[PDB]
């Protein structure tokens, strides 16, 4: 079946709780499996001790850049940047899991979760997964971000991983 992972997050060292994803590999395995790969760890990098850097209330909350820890880097488990796989899926409401880029064919490693329907983004970020548990934590980190999506604490994927 999808995949199964998880994303424990603290906010400066104190835990907020775990959000649990399911990653839509039968609609975009290569996406899928990028982000499965990362929260495992498996490849020898991934998100374990990166951050959310970039956390808009009523909007989104933004993370994956494991590499600069700022909203310019990250690289994923094939090379630095892969292809847009397809935009099938939409981006329907909160709890939505979707690739950050740079413009058209730049996805790497960043993500977000959507904390409203970001419905502008359809066709232009691939949409992978969505939230099955934890969206109180989502709503707690969101808490914790601003209009400039700088965060007030240091917010941190502080072990992540596949379930099933
Ligand atoms: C709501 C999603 O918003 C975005 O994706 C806005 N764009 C960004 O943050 N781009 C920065 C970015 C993304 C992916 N790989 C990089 N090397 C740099
Ligand atoms: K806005
Ligand atoms: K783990």
């Amino acid at each position: 079946g999808n995949p199964l992972v998880y994303l424990d997050v603290d906010a400066n060292g104190k835990p907020l709780g775990r959000v649990v994803l399911e990653l839509k590999a039968d609609v975009v395995p290569k996406t899928a499996e990028n982000f499965r790969a990362l929260c495992t760890g498996e490849k020898g990098f991934g998100y374990k001790g990166s951050t959310f850097h970039r956390v808009i209330p009523s909007f989104m909350c933004q993370a994956g850049d494991f590499t600069n820890h700022n909203g310019t880097g990250g690289k994923s488990i094939y090379g630095s940047r892969f292809p847009d796989e397809n935009f099938t899926l939409k981006h329907v409401g909160p709890g939505v899991l979707s690739m950050a880029n740079a413009g058209p064919n730049t996805n790497g490693s960043q993500f977000f979760i959507c904390t409203i329907k970001t419905d502008w983004l359809d066709g232009k970020h691939v949409v992978f997964g969505h939230v099955i548990e934890g969206m109180d934590v989502v709503k707690k980190i969101e808490s914790f971000g601003s209009k400039s999506g700088r965060t007030s604490k240091k917010i941190v994927i502080t072990d992540c991983g596949q379930l099933s």
